[PDB]
């Protein structure tokens, strides 16, 4: 889990 962008991904759309 990340969500530091959008989701637990890495700066994904």
């Amino acid at each position: 889990e990340e969500s530091d962008d959008d989701m637990g991904f890495g700066l994904f759309d």
